[PDB]
């Protein structure tokens, strides 16, 4: 399927290790 199989691959974590804080500067929509 395509709605849980992935979720958090080893490729996304890359664009995720700089899009949960650098995309802002706080704790509300940064981390998650």
């Amino acid at each position: 399927y395509a709605f849980a199989c992935p979720a958090c691959p080893k490729r996304f974590m890359r664009s995720d290790a700089l899009s949960k804080h650098i995309k802002t500067a706080f704790i509300v929509v940064a981390l998650g």
